[PDB]
């Protein structure tokens, strides 16, 4: 199966096509626009294939995705292209509604055209997959604001959508948008929603990759608020067996929530890191030290956390990894990628960690 | 109160706009684009009260509306400016897009900058009021598809998000947009959703005005698939009302569905439509006979219905009028401004007519 991916260079998506090419008899085409985000040495160890080739593009170009899917023939999308760090889009949102929101539409729109011209048999077995976060949802109630005996509740596939943040609300949207498309024009269209990913290839940005190298080189360990917020952990490569099995063995019109089910805080998650390079890198002093409070984020949510059930008793995806094994191996990953993080680490990169976390609000 | 208000040229628009000048004390600055739904003829009784002021704009030229807000220095606004045709919004989806999902961002960001730099007091007392639609709820079950003792559901504040087609679906992202403004940067932000509207000053594409005037120029009267999809009918006067006072009392963070609780079945609407015709403005045959049905529309709704409780029990809002009452104001309105009908009517409009019921579907 041809498989047309947008994408495909970031965390998520180099995981996705990675798995593709070691793992299945599926082709890939992979289109990416190549922002501070989209890194093609990420994707080094598979970039020769003659089952893989690579179109630097902008899903906004209508006139150049159009000409890709005709040159390429897909049997299949996955949409993975995307502004996804929520700090970025408190302070520059208009990235998020372009890319996410008018991005998303002009996209479905070219696909739509495309797949209404095909024969009856590749017509029928079409599939547009949308890869989604599980933040559309909102937040949920906290630990330490219920009884020490109610069950607390999880996400599940029919939950109200109450996004907090630019950035949530620019993938909420996007959500409607795909299964609108679905309704009214007949796309068969597929949506998943996942927690918090962590693991190889991680931009520097987000929490674990964050705290990992600023403990190495001896910078500070930046905690929002007290760190008792909490998030639900899943290996990047857990999420990427799970996408394929969707976008192959899932069901026209159904949404499928994907995570690991390990709830943990922030603050734990960072002395877990420390513990770990107290082990393996030791030095003078504990890593704990550098560990400092700074001022919240801005309409910050309280607490994520995925029911995948459903997925789980109809698709039968199950995660390999624990979050202490998974954990275990993206600290060694980074312990033995250095040319990859001196690579991707840019001088625009400082200019964001000066933004955003010195004179913090 | 100084009020800016967006859209005031149009249906609902106007109607708030001359509720506004005839029966309080606060201001307004209205700011439309005129669009195909843009008449100011519509707001002819007010048009030259020193209390109000019109503004020839985009909401999405930042800019000039940046210049706009310094220049009247607004207490509150009314955001009404949107696309409101769903059978528009199938065939040329790119205008919901962008006037609908990025407009309401563009207008947000300018209410952001604005709000943040007000004196304590006016800051404190701003209020940010997005008018919205019932159909970002999606479908609910119809009578025909339940035990004929069961209750059937409605809409309530705390119902799920799943819109059907491009335009409910730009409505429900300018919707989340507003929430998360509110959560991420403070601002006091206020949702309303309400069911279909019908009245004076109505455009002639939705179903009651189209119906009318159809019936009176000899035309057929179009009825989509059976005729026994359900709508909940409240006269946009009813609405203006609710809406004011929303704006003056509503809660900062709060939703509230406005309604009218009278479900109705397309073809009884148009029954009683040619029923009121033939006993005011008699000839040789009933207007019935004009009544066609035509292809379905793509996705269609079967069913709506609104739960105003809430903002009864917390304004204490009721509609003045019942579905009977209102509808023989609505066509008694109509055969008394042939002027407005003919002005509103263009080219264009006609265009629109072939477009989308000659060799319909
Ligand atoms: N990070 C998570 O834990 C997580 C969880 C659930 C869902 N998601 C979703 O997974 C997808 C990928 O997330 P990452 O993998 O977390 O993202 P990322 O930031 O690592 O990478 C985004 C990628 O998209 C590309 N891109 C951005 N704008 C583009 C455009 N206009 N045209 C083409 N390419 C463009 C970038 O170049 C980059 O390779 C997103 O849709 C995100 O919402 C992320
Ligand atoms: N009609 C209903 O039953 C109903 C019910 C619920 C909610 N609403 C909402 O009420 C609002 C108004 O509906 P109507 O009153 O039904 O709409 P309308 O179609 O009659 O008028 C829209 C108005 O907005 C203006 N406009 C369009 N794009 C603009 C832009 N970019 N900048 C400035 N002005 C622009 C048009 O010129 C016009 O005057 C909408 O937001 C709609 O979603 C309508
Ligand atoms: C970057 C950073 C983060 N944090 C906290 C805030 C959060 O509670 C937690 C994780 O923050 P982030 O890494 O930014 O991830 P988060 O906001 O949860 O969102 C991620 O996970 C989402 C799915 O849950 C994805 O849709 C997003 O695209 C992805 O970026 O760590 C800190 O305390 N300090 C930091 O410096
Ligand atoms: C135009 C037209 C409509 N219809 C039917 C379809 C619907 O069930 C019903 C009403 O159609 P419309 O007038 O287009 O309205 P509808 O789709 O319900 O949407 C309206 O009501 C919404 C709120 O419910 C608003 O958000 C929209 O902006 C407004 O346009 O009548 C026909 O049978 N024939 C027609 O020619």
């Amino acid at each position: 199966m041809k498989i047309l991916i947008t994408g495909g260079a970031g965390f998520i998506g180099s995981a996705v096509v990675r798995h593709i090419i070691k793992n299945t008899q599926d082709t890939v085409v992979n289109i990416d626009k190549l922002t501070y985000a989209g890194n093609l040495e990420s994707l080094s160890d598979i970039s020769e294939s003659n089952r893989y080739n690579f179109e630097h593009a902008d899903i906004c170009d209508s006139a150049e995705i159009t000409r890709i899917f005709e040159q390429y023939q897909p049997d299949a999308v996955m949409h993975l292209a995307a502004e996804s760090h929520v700090d970025r889009s408190i302070t520059g949102p208009a990235a998020f509604i372009e890319t996410n929101i008018v991005g998303t539409y002009a996209l479905l729109e070219v696909a739509r055209k495309y797949w209404s011209a095909l024969g009856e048999d590749k017509k029928n077995n079409f599939r547009f997959h949308h890869i989604s976060t599980d933040e559309v949802y909102g937040d949920l109630p906290h630990p330490d604001e219920v009884e020490n005996s109610v069950t607390l509740p999880l996400f599940t596939e029919t939950t109200a959508y109450a996004p907090s943040s630019p950035y949530s609300a620019s993938k909420a949207s996007s959500d409607h948008l795909v299964r609108a498309w679905r309704r009214t024009y007949g796309l068969p269209t597929i949506v998943t929603n996942c927690s918090n990913n962590y693991g190889p290839y991680h931009f520097p940005e987000k929490l674990i990759p964050l705290v990992i190298l600023n403990a190495l080189e001896g910078k500070p360990l930046p905690i929002y608020g007290k760190g008792d917020q909490i998030r639900d952990w899943l290996y990047v490569e857990d999420h990427a067996r799970a996408l394929h099995m969707v976008v192959t063995e899932g069901k026209a019109g159904e949404t499928y929530n994907i995570g690991g089910h390990n709830e943990k805080k922030n603050l734990d998650v960072v002395f877990t890191i420390c513990d770990l390079l107290d082990e393996i890198v030791p030095k003078a002093t504990s890593y704990r030290e550098q560990i400092t409070y700074v001022a919240d984020r801005p309409g910050h949510d309280r607490r994520y956390a995925i029911d995948a059930g459903k997925i789980s008793r109809e698709l039968g995806w199950k995660p390999l990894e624990t979050f202490e094994s998974g954990i275990r191996k993206t600290v060694e990953w980074y312990l033995a990628n250095t040319q990859w993080v001196n690579n991707v680490k840019s001088g625009a990169y400082q200019s964001w960690i000066e933004q955003n976390y010195e004179g913090r609000q």
